[PDB]
């Protein structure tokens, strides 16, 4: 096997195909499927798997209360057959944490696992499913990670974490990794004021990545990454169709270079795809509350600041529940292009229905279609009464 | 690996013996099994499975409630180990979607499964286990295919779709696949009227399917496509022994080139192997239900307006519950010629049993031999009372 | 891979060491573990499996009611790892029916299984997990075979199986197989008066077959083919320790060519080890039921009529229940000599049990040993009071 | 593949990291987890798994009742996949018994069982998944082993056994296995006085083992293996950081040659690394009972009869469980250096929780890290009111 490189541009994007989907809290009523959230697909050379945090207990074991929480002992990232749900048994451990990310070089996959106290956290790099490198927290305030795919390009896994406040500046720090060792790192340069959990594709030897703002801003930071010569940039996405939640309306006019104003000290995980013409944001349909999800064709988003739909795509309805978000492509497929994908995360159970104890969720997943097809919406589709 | 050519013809069936059988429904009173329809059964070079839709739920599990519905989001083709339960842990899902069908190709796989609402349902053609091709609705009228396998010839597989009424003309198309991607489509010609659910195999270089026209048509209208020029005829099966259900009773003359009148507006998806003196039909026994399963030997059944039976097999008893039937065979098995195959749906629940509140199956399957062997009837086995 | 060659002799047994247990009955008090009777055990060049014919349910499921019937449609020959136990996620069928036999010839597996009512069974053989030849019933009463594995040597593989009465002379077939086609067939010649359930090994070119006589035998019959020349001998083991059950009290002679009397029309299946002084008989403790198990040394007993243990080792106390024994080797092991191995069926349940509604087992099974080790007792160890 | 040589020297550790948990009590309260205890890690070239003595049952089975007992028949020596629990349907069964220990040479794998009554035990050795030698007891007094990994330089691979009293001399004998056959044992000779238990670990051609004195010492025997010589040598570590349990308080000045006294006749299996001042002990928080546990850096620990600690690491809170503790190293990894890892089993229910009837383990295992990590803790994490 040879790294892989980026070598080939973006399909164009014309609509949205349905790629995967678990249907894990269904199943999950009466089968032993574990407790998740902060889920990711990733592919390697010859298989797609979707990927989460565990909690370390079935949906229906009484360890699931208590589930809304985030960074417990008990919590892994595991991996699992596509549209598979997770369960006790099939489920791969990768490595022990609360926060995560993986990627696969091409010849082998690297995966990163944050784990520890807020104040004195750490983050372990395997590597072909060996710990290589550990890293220690530098800024004693819950160190943590995309939550979605890295991209690699020629064996340079680039990878974004952030240390420090989520309700003010923080320090944010992007490590080039090769073999699960450190290559370089730097902290983050441009625009963005705060980043966390970044969303990354790459085509044609450059790394995109669309993050959340958790302290300021509704639009969203870009970071944009040279995984050959190790360097990036930052700015937000210029148009005034914002995608963070919860966000004010849009507006007329966006901000390229600071936080679109409205919303402090909150967010979620979501993803972009900024290509021109061939740009498409995913976001949820509320403003308010994690219910719902679209993908709007917004041409050249990234740098115009009045761009506005001319396409798009309901993936959730406003009447269902949705969550993070994240990008990933396969780019071990055939043919001379990437084709665009993404998941959304179906958040069931607490905060938002609090009936039940615990905090789950599903996966949909879809990638990028050359036809202009029809729309479904695509609910987690259990029944919270029956889990009473 | 190189594509599979259809060099040989089939074996002489003498009789039918026993192949795989899952005991799904019995096994899945007590065991995290999926509920499942639309089965059947297709071999790789090196394994044969069995495939159906999933409804995203186990039996036992409280969703199960109103699986008698036909097209979910919750749906998908899965496949598992032959004879095996299509069990949670155990099942792999092929692609999302409540219509499908699926075949090798010698080298590698293709699926396809169609998901959407019944004005905007799409296809997605899956090559090697990921998406290559996706086809919109033509008619924007429950796009919808075989739900048995397709059969391949140098790379080329054919695969039948109806977009349309159910209960009128409707828009059949042939596309013909190669690498997941479209070599050509056709219309359908000829003189079926109504075209649904084909049940395929491949002899000798061509593929014939027998198919369902739901609209008028008691007797059954067969497809038959030469792979190599890529273009087919339709007739329906001449013999008075009629194949689909509901039906009327038996005649003693029957129609080639028109439906066979009596029922209206409803079928069942069957299968013919159509030979000369080496034909056999599947039937339910019931002209009433989906009750029964036999298979029958008539002789020249394609072409002969009397043709009526010269032997017989009892498969399921028309007091237990059958179901969809369909054709496969194993295109790499050892010796000089290919042993016909056939899966019947064993129907549990609704609506025939509705003291349950779902609606599932289980599976058995048969091959043809030489000899003239002994017969048993193979019901599902399970008791409705235990689920109560 | 080349057909594995019988070119070793037997390696001096001097006791018997642990080789596989599987706990499935106390597994299964709390475990989607199949209901099954009649295992075995059998090795391929890289991996030896326990194999049973499953009851096609669990046995916590409503469906275990009435699992002491022998022959239903639900039935199937079944194949799991070494000392896991037979469940639904892990066991793979081989065929359905509900007599069985299997073997690997050193390239790959035959297995075969018969199904059928009473008057109409048919076998079914299997090679390379695929259907290639058939065999109806040739006298019309429960055709049956083996209940453990076969031995081959250069390809050929001989089954022995009877069709007719278990009351009375029956109609006893020896098939040589190769490929699963069949070779040759020869009725049963020789002095035994009746065959069932014959349990084999092999040794320098040689298949010793240890037998049940239903009909009058409280002295097993023994078969010993050539499966070179594919002919065979039988007769009865001499030794006065009479090894069937039930059965009556030893005498001080027996006999070598006819059976000894004392009980008729029932029997247990069972095995022996026939090698001069390196001779090992199992049996059940209890003359009357199916309970204890216990090895014993008797020099010579398939020629010596008056021969007595020298030697003995308790496998399971005649305080608990018991059921099948046969033979097994690792034919593909290390070494210059063949390690003998038997399992212990362990039933538990009807008729023995009657508290419970269902019949079902666990595996113990042991090896030879040169060197003299301490002897256990190896019970399945579930509590009935449990399942009520 | 050729056999492992042990040519590298430990890497620096500075600090532990996490590398496996299975949340195995949390995730059996609702899941088919086997009960076990005894755990450990072991590596193969190409993966690494956990390992325990299973019960025989599930921890939510009514067989649960009674597993505070250390040596049934149900009891077998299972692995499976790293920090995934160890479930009825992905446990892999190694061999029957109820003492183990298990490692790869570098071409396949042995694995030893002990089983048998108290005073007729015996061990079988299997290599490459196959029985290939017996041992039988010598003492007649519960013939026991590591429970934990062995180590192989070149093939051979040593182990350590105990057979005779636990609160008195006993009879320990360190043999040699090479492809599963004997090629020598001693007697054990040096200074320590009691052994059993041993966690073993190799480094530039040198297996150290630190092992458990049941009878007199609150320090650790060690025992240092020339692999290659087939000779060893034994003596206590010097250091007063005292690291059984139960223990008296730790004193100024510990013993080399001899147990340093205040308990009698207990223990638990514990580890540690020696490498000069690379030296890391691990032990129990609790001076009483098997509570907490810390690793903590003694320089020269083997040697220097007064050495104290420079740093620590805090594993487990002593307000939690813990349980036995043991050494493995990934021998395949990549780099100059062996990476020194340990588990720790965390003991659930009886004695110390006896509202439940059970007695069952999860694991957390660590690796030592360059960096000079931030420390958690890591507990099993089950509420034992659940199980009420
Ligand atoms: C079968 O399936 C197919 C395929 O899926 C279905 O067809 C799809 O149908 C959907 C729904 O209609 C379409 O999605 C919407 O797309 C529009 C964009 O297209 C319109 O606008 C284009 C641009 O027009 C402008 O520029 C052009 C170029 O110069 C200019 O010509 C024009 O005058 C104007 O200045 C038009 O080009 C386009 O026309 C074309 O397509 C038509 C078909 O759609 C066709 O009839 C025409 O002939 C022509 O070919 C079309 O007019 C998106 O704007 C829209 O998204 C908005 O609305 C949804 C709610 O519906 C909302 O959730 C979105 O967030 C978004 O609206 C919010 O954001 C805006 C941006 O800031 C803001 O302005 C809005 O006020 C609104 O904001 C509020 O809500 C948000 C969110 O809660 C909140 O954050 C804010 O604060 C605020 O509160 C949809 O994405 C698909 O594109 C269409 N696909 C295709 C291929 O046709 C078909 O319907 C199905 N069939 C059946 C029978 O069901
Ligand atoms: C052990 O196992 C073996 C192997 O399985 C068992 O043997 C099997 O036994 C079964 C049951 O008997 C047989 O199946 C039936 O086969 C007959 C066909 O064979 C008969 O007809 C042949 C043709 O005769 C005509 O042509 C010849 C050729 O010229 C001519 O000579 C003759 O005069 C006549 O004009 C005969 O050749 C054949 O004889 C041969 O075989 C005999 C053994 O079977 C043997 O004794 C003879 O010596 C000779 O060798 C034999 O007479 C099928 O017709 C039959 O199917 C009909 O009946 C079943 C109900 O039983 C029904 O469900 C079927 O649908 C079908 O009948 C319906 O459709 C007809 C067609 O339209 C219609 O005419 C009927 O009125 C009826 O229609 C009604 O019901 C349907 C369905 O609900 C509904 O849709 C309609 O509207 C309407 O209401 C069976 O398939 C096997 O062939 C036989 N196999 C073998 C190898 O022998 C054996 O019994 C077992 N042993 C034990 C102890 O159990
Ligand atoms: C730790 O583990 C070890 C290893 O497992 C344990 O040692 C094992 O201990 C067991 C139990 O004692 C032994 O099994 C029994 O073996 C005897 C055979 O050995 C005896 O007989 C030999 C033959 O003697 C004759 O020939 C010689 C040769 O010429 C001659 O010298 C002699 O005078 C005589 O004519 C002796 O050679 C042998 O001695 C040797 O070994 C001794 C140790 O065992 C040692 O002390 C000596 O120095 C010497 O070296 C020894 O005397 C079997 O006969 C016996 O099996 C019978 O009894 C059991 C019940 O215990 C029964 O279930 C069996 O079915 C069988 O008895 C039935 O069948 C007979 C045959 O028809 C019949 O005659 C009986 O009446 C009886 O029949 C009744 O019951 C059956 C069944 O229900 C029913 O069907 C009938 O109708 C009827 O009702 C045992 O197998 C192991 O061999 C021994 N292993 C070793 C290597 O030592 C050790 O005990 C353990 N330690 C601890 C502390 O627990
Ligand atoms: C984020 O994470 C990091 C990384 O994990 C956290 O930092 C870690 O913090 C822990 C907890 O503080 C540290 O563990 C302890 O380490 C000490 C050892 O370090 C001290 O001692 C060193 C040696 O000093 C001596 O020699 C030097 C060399 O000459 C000499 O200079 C000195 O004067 C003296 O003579 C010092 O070098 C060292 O200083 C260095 O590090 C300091 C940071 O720790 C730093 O501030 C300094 O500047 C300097 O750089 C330091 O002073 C262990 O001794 C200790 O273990 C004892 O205590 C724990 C309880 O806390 C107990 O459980 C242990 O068993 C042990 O104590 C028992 O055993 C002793 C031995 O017999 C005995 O003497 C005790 O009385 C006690 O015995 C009793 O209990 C036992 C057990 O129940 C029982 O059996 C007995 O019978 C009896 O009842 C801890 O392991 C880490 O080392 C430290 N790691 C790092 C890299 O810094 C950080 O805190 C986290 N951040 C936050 C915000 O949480
Ligand atoms: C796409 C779809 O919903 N197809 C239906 C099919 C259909 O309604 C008739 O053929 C009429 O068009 O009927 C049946 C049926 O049981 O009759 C099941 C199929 N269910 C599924 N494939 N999911
Ligand atoms: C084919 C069949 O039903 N064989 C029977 C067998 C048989 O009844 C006797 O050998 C008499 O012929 O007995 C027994 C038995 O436990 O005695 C179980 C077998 N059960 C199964 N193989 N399923
Ligand atoms: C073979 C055996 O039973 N070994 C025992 C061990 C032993 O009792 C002491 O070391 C004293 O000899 O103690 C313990 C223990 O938890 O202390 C568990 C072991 N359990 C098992 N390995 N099954
Ligand atoms: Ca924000
Ligand atoms: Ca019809
Ligand atoms: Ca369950
Ligand atoms: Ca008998
Ligand atoms: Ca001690």
């Amino acid at each position: 096997r040879d790294f892989n490189n980026l070598t080939k541009g973006l399909c164009t994007i014309n609509s949205w195909h349905i790629y995967g989907k678990d249907n894990a809290v269904r199943i999950g009523e009466d089968s032993d499927v574990l407790v998740t959230r902060e889920p990711y697909v990733s592919c390697d050379p010859d298989e797609c798997r979707f990927y989460a945090l565990s909690q370390g207990t079935t949906i229906r074991g009484k360890h699931s209360n208590g589930t809304i929480h985030d960074r417990s002992q008990y919590r892994a990232l595991i991996s699992w057959p596509l549209s598979s749900p997770p369960t006790v048994y099939n489920s791969r451990v990768e490595c022990i944490g609360w926060s995560s990310t993986s990627c696969h070089d091409g010849k082998t996959r690297m995966s990163i696992c944050i784990s520890g106290p807020n104040n004195n956290a750490s983050a372990v790099i395997w590597y072909n499913r060996r710990p290589v490198t550990e890293i220690n927290t530098w800024a004693r305030n819950i160190l943590r990670t995309q939550e979605s795919e890295c991209v690699c390009h020629n064996g340079v896994c680039p990878v974004v974490f952030t240390d420090g406040s989520a309700t003010g500046p923080a320090e944010t720090r992007i490590y080039y990794f090769k073999e699960g060792k450190i290559l370089k790192w730097e902290p983050l340069a441009g625009t963005a004021k705060h980043i966390e959990e970044c969303s990354c594709y790459g085509e044609r030897a450059e790394i995109t990545c669309t993050c959340r703002d958790n302290w300021q801003g509704s639009n969203r930071p870009v970071i944009r990454i040279d995984p050959v010569a190790m360097t990036h940039t930052s700015q937000y996405i210029c148009s005034p169709v914002l995608t963070d939640n919860p966000r004010p309306n849009d507006p007329t006019v966006g901000k390229c270079n600071d936080p679109y104003p409205g919303n402090n000290n909150n967010g979620v995980k979501g993803f972009s795809y900024l290509d021109g013409v061939n740009t498409w944001l995913g976001r949820t349909i509320s403003i308010a509350s994690r219910s719902g999800y679209e993908m709007l064709k917004v041409p050249n988003a990234l740098t115009d600041d009045k761009s506005k739909p001319t396409q798009g795509q309901t993936i959730v309805l406003n009447t269902d529940w949705s969550g993070y978000s994240g990008s990933f492509m396969d780019y071990w497929a055939e043919g001379e292009c990437y084709r665009a994908c993404f998941y959304v995360e179906l958040i069931r159970g607490r905060p938002k229905e609090d009936k039940v104890w615990w905090t789950s969720n599903s996966i949909v997943s879809m990638c990028s279609s050359t036809e202009f097809l029809g729309q479904w919406d695509w609910p987690d589709g259990a029944k919270i009464e029956y889990f009473l």
